[PDB]
């Protein structure tokens, strides 16, 4: 009757930038110091994207998953048409003698489709942008495994309290990860510079103004809002106001 022990999550610290290194050094680790039955995973918290190059020289950077698109890019002799749609990426069409047409669709981090005659490719990778400096690992954690992981080159350590590794939640783990990899990326920011709004919480509630700034990547706004005359620059978030 086995009965295996629940290995946890946790989160490493690691150099920011470096998270990809990170994990392959320690994946090196764990074969060197013969560890590996005391790791399950090694997953980095990040955004796969499409890279799209036409003769060494980056055109695009796409995510992944998403709404079916077609990219058409100019290369050495012509076009080359990619496709990314259901999470995956091929050529549709490229010119004479690009056997890239029938190449395999691809979907993991590392793959890439060379189209030689034309001098274009679609190369997917991960972006490192909304966690940096993390990697999480699956484990049973221990002395040695703690020291290995500190250890390893671009690694600093777990995330730890008093002393401890801590471990992390499965589901909040799972749903982050699937929020990151699966999740809906919005057409369109939901606010422009320019729009006019009403303040619908905090002490500038009822007030109306214009967007100045609007920062995506916080979900903040600059809304200029007249008060005694003067055009006053208040900071907001994307859920304080609405449209109007």
């Amino acid at each position: 009757q086995v009965q295996e022990l629940e290995k946890k999550w946790y989160a490493l610290q690691v150099e920011p930038g470096k998270e990809n290194e990170a994990k392959e050094n320690l994946l090196k680790v764990l074969e060197l110091e013969g560890l590996k039955d005391l790791v399950d995973e090694v997953i980095v918290p990040a955004e796969e994207k499409v890279v799209i190059r036409a003769q060494g020289k980056e055109k695009y950077r796409l995510s992944l998953k998403g709404n079916a698109r077609d990219i058409s890019v100019l290369g050495k002799k012509g076009v080359t048409t990619f496709r990314i749609e259901n999470g995956e990426v091929k050529v549709v069409e490229s010119v004479e003698g690009d056997t890239c047409v029938n190449a395999p669709p691809i979907s993991k981090p590392g793959q890439k489709i060379t189209c030689k005659e034309n001098k274009t490719e679609a190369k997917i990778v991960l972006d490192n942008k909304i966690f940096p400096g993390y990697i999480l690992i699956k484990a049973h954690m221990n002395d040695k495994l703690l020291m290995a992981i500190e250890k390893t080159p671009h690694v600093f350590r777990p995330v730890m309290v008093g002393g401890k590794p801590v471990p992390l939640k499965e589901e909040e783990v799972q749903n982050i990860l699937n929020q990151i990899k699966r999740g809906v990326k919005p057409s369109k920011v939901e606010f422009e510079k320019g729009d006019q709004v009403r303040v619908i919480e905090g002490p500038f509630m009822n007030f109306t103004g214009t967007v100045e700034e609007v920062h995506p990547e916080k979900r903040k706004l600059t809304v200029m809002i007249s008060i005694f005359g003067r055009m006053t620059p208040v900071e907001l978030d994307f859920d304080q106001v609405e449209k109007i």
